[PDB]
């Protein structure tokens, strides 16, 4: 009557049976010793720099136990819900014998949350230095007080790497950081265990890691705040941006999205008005469109006529040499600090072709604009003539993110007293010695030829992957990112949970642009980065 | 100085080891003494039901040999490249003990298609009773021509039941009809090893296989026509697209990208002229801007002022009940079939606001447009009032795609008398009995605050994924992804090589569009792909 | 019986951790005397052998990194072939 | 220091080895004789 989970009566392949004679010819092929390959070899894990400046009592490697420190192990841990034992991890460092600076290595047991102090060393600690010939092991235990561990646990025994002595080289700089560089590599170990198998749905898949947050080339790659192609990378000790600024929590306080689409609003007017209150059609939050900038206006102005720009404050110029040709600018304009949109301008029965539109946050009165920074429902600001004579028009707008007005201006995103936050501006400053950057982004201008200068702080192909899927990092570490312009210089970046991007270096300059990018691993966020220039 | 992949001096854990009389352990709370738990248990694959109108000779499983039929080994295959040995699958099967008919079984082997025939009992065949009792087991060995597969070999062995002798329930009737059913399990074998393990994340070198063309949710969709989001699919016999069908050999014959950024172009209007020829500044192919559209004017026309509709001599609509109401829109517009273009229109002296533009693929004749459904250099057509006063302008420009004024008209792209090809227009009529389609945007408009329709050979993403990720598909096969909306009505797509997709029914209808899309696997367009509709 | 030369290149000092310096699938045209043979065939089966040799004599430091990939793969250059 | 002709270090295939039960699959395949054909 009954039937076990393998009972079942056996009649055969009928034509014929499986010969072992056959599948030995394919390990015959082969070299195929035994599954379970990741038992018997080491896999790479990450690797960090270690500058001259890395006084001791700080750490440079920090990772909790589990099997995420071995992607074979990773891709299993989806079919058992619980696992068990230890993991080892390989250690070796560059400079072949030509450096100097010991390196401790610290288990601690589990429930802590360990200091850059040396009285981490109050501890029984392994030394190894520099001049090392055979990479080094350090095999984790799997310290606990229950019989198995699940997935979700972190109350674990954890590793660090801190410093113990300084090291030595006459062959750096200040500015790059060629050199050191800690590999770090790992394997599950002999006692290590899966346990308590599931069937897949349940595969809960969580665990995501950072490797697609920036492409592999530059052509892809977009500013957040405008739809331009890259062309710079730029220093700033401080670094803010709201509107797509996104965080590993997948959050953020930006009003926006991460799609350059137009922007529909349901303008309307009574008499004359070219400028109105602009209101929400599609939006995430309440009253804002999606798309909306960050940009207000510098000062009060009557949006009242058309373009004028003088050189000297004592002419008026409509011309290339003119332009360059000028003591400075001037921008005797009433709708200056303002943007370009496309502005379909619909409505119902009303002829007289569409006409463009200049927008930006600020609070009206009566017949003018003044900067607010704050923006609400009713902070947001046209000025598209939509042909209204005596009586409300219910004109239908579409715009899209097309320019800009002020003249004169010579960078975008650099005065945050002027950005647009809805209350909190998302913001960081240097961190171990790595600083913050901006991506440069040129954009239009309006009635001259020219461009100018944006700052970014977020490619968007980063800025929407952290929308949908749930990277995994700690708070005080990076998902570090490759650098290497066509002259085969190269430098890192790094990721905070925050979105900032940052780097190590002081400078950039010129580059060969046509670049790559690539994934190295992660790093403690309170490190300087490695590089290499010219 | 020279080190393995293992050579690593050990240090052990500094304050522990590991202590294998603890892992135990684990294993005395659970019954892990054993990995590789999927080799002794079976495991559903699918299940069938078998009636008394299932007559004679039919076929009721089909599954060939692989890895996937034990979704364990379809979860490690990811790991590794390779695969060779046999599979088990299992059949249990309870009837009455009053019924009776026998149902067959054969392993056949690689390189054949069976057919519903009894001619295919012209074969070796097992047979078993609906009274049997003890489960069935039909060991499927791997009769190969090669030392090996890999994952993308579909000529292996396989197997089919069929209805040997009818199924009989005495006491039926035979206008009521029952029957019993059959489930199916398996379970890998014996000889069953995987090879040649594959390094992540590696690129396989014939391509990698199709899993990401459709994104799973809808939101991410949008069309390779216009930007706005899909709402609904279109049968057609016929399809046909240029602009942006990029083929698994990564090509085309378009001439655009998948990126909906502004077209920037030049233009040197003398006199008066609303109109003109811009040229390309940024392309692919030399002479065509990217991004650019592709349809034709409709019919020769004068561009030269505002808006006209109609309601049949002539009582013109400026409201919804009108439009709405009216019977035909007929459209005395003289500037109809053209897109509306956000216009920035810079240039020196031209202190405007920058009028609203308008374009189509056409031959100027000195003052009008005359439709030509292939593009050149030349074809390129403006009407956007760059403010000219026979002060030769030489415009700067950039647009942006927003709606269409071609009132009344069919949704765009049935029609490829108009459709702007360049030599080759890529076409598909159906193959099977699977039908193509399109896919629906809604596209704004110009006067009227209505929308028309849009029809969309390839999601965006399904293009962008093409333009650069070379992949397999045999062009007689299918990339077979799964459809499920809200409530769970269900439908299968099939991807040719070519790129345009296909249905296997005749219809949808309405349907929860918070839909989502899965991957299924390969199937042959020589076959129906399937459908469960309300 | 004995060791052919192949070819040269430059791990220069701006080349960084994942770079590749040499990528050869397998064939005669490891060793140009082979190649002067496949002329003579249309086949061939068995196990290839190389030499490295750094001219470092002990000055440079530095290391490389070997892999032998499968037959399928098309590797890439980052450090993920180093799992 | 020297190195001479055939002088190296043999770390081997690392995945795999050069095997012996497989060379002789392609020789009763395709026949042999002693290294040379054009004799
Ligand atoms: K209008
Ligand atoms: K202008």
């Amino acid at each position: 009557s009954i039937t076990a989970p393998e009972q079942g009566t056996p009649v055969g392949g009928v034509i014929a049976e499986p010969s072992a004679q056959m599948s030995a010819a394919a390990d015959m092929a082969t070299g195929k010793s035994v599954d379970s390959e990741w038992e018997a070899f080491f896999s790479f894990h990450t690797s960090v720099n270690w500058s001259t400046s890395e006084t001791q009592g700080k750490i440079l490697f920090k990772q909790s136990l589990g099997p995420l420190l071995n992607p074979y192990l990773e891709h299993l841990a989806k079919l058992y819900v619980a696992w068990s034992g230890s993991i080892d991890v390989r250690f070796s460092i560059s400079g072949s014998g030509v450096f100097g600076g010991k390196l401790a290595a610290i288990v601690v047991p589990p429930g802590v949350d360990p200091v850059q102090s040396t009285s981490m060393l109050q501890y029984p600690h392994v030394l190894f230095d520099a001049r090392q010939v055979e990479p080094v092991i350090f095999s984790i235990p799997d310290l606990r007080s229950t019989l198995y561990h699940l997935m979700s646990d972190t109350d674990t025994t954890s590793l660090v790497i801190m410093v113990y002595n300084d090291l030595i080289n006459p062959y750096a700089n200040d500015s790059n950081s060629s050199g050191c560089i800690v590999t770090v590599e790992t394997k599950p170990g002999a006692d290590f265990k899966f346990h308590l198998l599931k069937p897949p749905g349940s595969m809960l898949t969580h665990g995501s890691v950072p490797s697609d947050l920036i492409p592999k080339s530059s052509s892809l790659w977009i500013g957040n705040r405008h739809w331009t192609d890259i062309t710079d990378f730029v220093i700033r000790p401080f670094v803010f941006q709201a509107n797509r600024h996104f965080d590993f929590n997948q959050e953020t306080a930006g009003w926006s999205t991460p799609r350059y689409r137009p922007i529909t609003i349901t303008i309307s007017e009574k008499n004359g008005a070219k400028l109105g209150i602009g209101v929400a059609t599609d939006y995430i939050v309440p009253g804002i469109p999606d798309g909306w900038p960050d940009t207000t206006i510098p000062e009060k102005l009557t949006p009242a006529g058309d373009y004028a720009i003088t050189n000297k404050s004592g002419n008026d110029i409509t011309t290339a040499a003119g332009y360059d040709g000028a003591d400075v600018i001037v921008n005797n304009t009433n709708f200056k600090g303002m943007y370009i949109c496309g502005s379909l301008q619909r409505a119902w029965g009303d002829k007289k072709i569409s006409n463009t539109a200049f927008i930006t946050t600020a609070t009206k009165v009566d017949n003018a604009i003044e900067p607010s920074n704050v923006i609400d429902m009713t902070k947001i600001a046209v000025y598209q003539d939509t042909h209204v004579g005596k009586e409300v028009q219910t004109s239908d707008d579409t715009l899209s993110l097309l320019g800009y007005t002020g003249i004169g201006e010579q960078a975008i995103g650099s005065d945050r007293d002027r950005v647009v936050r809805i209350s909190v501006l998302p913001e960081t400053g240097a961190r171990g010695g790595n600083h913050p950057i901006f991506y440069k982004n040129s954009i239009k201008l309006g009635y001259v030829i020219r461009s100018i200068d944006v700052f970014n702080s977020q490619i968007l192909h980063t800025s929407r992957q952290l929308s949908l899927n749930h990277y995994l990092l700690p708070p005080d570490s990076f998902a570090v990112y490759r650098i290497i312009d066509s002259n085969g210089s190269w430098f890192d970046i790094g990721i905070d949970s925050d979105g900032f991007s940052f780097v190590g270096v002081s400078s950039i300059g010129k580059l060969e642009f046509p670049l790559t990018a690539s994934y190295m691993g992660i790093q403690l966020a309170k490190i300087r980065l490695a590089s290499n220039i010219r």
